[PDB]
């Protein structure tokens, strides 16, 4: 019935509080362990709950990540507790994933309106500028770790059991990513990789969203790759060294439906590089064309309500390019 814990809150210094939960109920099971829902008593929120066994010979890497982020596209760690010993994270809940909606289109033979494409994108690539800015790769961007209220249309990043600070120099394990949005540099097992696999991950997304499927279905690497090239080409020698079947370049444009927009398309091919280092920036990708729209002072949602929070960056989440500011904060805002 009523679980009281005393746990202590996600922000701020670290004074435990008595919490008490309610109607829990599992969600979620995977290789971490479970998540739950659960109602706090005190104020009728819904909450999710994420039990994982703690390693004890060490501290939590993804609870110390998750302390020190505060950003309204990545879900909010409210408290944490303990209950073999294991951590508890207690998160806001958001009702919906990427992946669940996506399903409901494509089940239905339906492209989800470009107008949440925009939105659900800008959000990402704003979520991946504020951890890319601590250096911190979350190196498993994928539709099932997207929140989504599809009321208020916000997104929120969530799972950062993969997240883990880049520094250059030091290798990293290649094996992290879920198939379909692993960048060709882990495929062929780079250790060297930096950040800018979230942003292709996040291409991976895009397109998905566009097309109804994912871009690059495979259940190995090699078919993987296979359908990577089949799109960019076979990788020259140099693209291979920044990271085979010879075959041409498939046209972009040819890529998606006939009523694709372009400026998604352009965008597309600007985040699913070869070349690590030629792709954008999630900040350089927030202000791409494709989303002029979003800074339409007369732009609504669908269901008549305002858009989400989109303009409220701060001198860290632009600290990658701040003169990018006169383009992402529109005069309205
Ligand atoms: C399912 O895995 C996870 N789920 C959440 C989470 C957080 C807040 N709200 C939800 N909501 C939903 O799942 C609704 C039912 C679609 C999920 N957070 C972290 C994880 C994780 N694995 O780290």
């Amino acid at each position: 019935k009523v679980t009281t814990v005393v746990a202590t809150p996600g922000q701020g210094p670290d004074r435990p509080q008595e919490v008490s939960y309610t109607d829990t109920k599992v969600i979620g099971n995977g290789s971490f362990g479970v998540v739950y829902q659960a109602k706090l008593c005190d104020s009728g929120e819904l909450v999710a709950i994420k039990k994982v066994l703690q390693d004890k010979r060490f501290k939590n890497r993804e609870l110390q990540i998750m302390r020190k982020l505060d950003h309204c596209n990545i879900v909010r760690l409210r408290y944490f507790f303990y209950s073999e010993v294991y951590l508890n994270l207690v998160l806001d809940y958001v009702p919906e994933t990427v992946y669940r909606v996506a399903r409901h289109y494509s089940r239905a033979k339906q492209t989800l309106p470009v107008i949440y494409v925009k939105l659900y994108m800008y959000q990402l690539f704003r979520s991946l500028a504020y951890i890319h800015s601590f250096g911190i790769c979350h190196r498993d961007i994928k539709p099932q770790n997207l929140l989504l209220d599809p009321d208020t249309a916000v997104l929120k990043l969530c799972d950062f059991g993969s997240a883990k600070q880049l520094v250059r120099g030091e290798p990293n394990v290649s094996y992290i990513c879920s198939r379909y949005y692993r960048a060709p540099e882990l495929i062929f097992g780079a250790t060297d990789y930096t950040s800018s696999i979230d942003v292709w991950s996040a291409g991976c997304v895009l397109a998905e969203l566009l097309l109804g499927q994912p871009i690059f279905p495979g259940d190995s690497g090699v078919d993987q790759l296979v359908e990577i090239i089949k799109v960019l080409g076979t990788p020259t020698r140099e693209q291979i060294r920044e990271m085979f079947p010879q075959i041409k370049a498939h046209p972009w444009t040819k890529v998606f439906r006939p009523r694709t927009p372009p400026e998604a398309i352009a965008l597309c091919s600007r985040l699913l590089e070869y070349t690590p280092t030629a792709r954008l920036t999630p900040l350089e990708a927030c202000a791409h064309s494709f989303f002029d729209e979003l800074r339409d002072p007369n732009v609504k949602l669908p269901n008549g309500r305002d858009t989400p929070a989109l303009f409220n960056f701060t001198t860290q989440e632009l600290s990658s390019n701040p003169p990018l500011a006169t383009i992402l904060i529109p005069p309205h805002a």
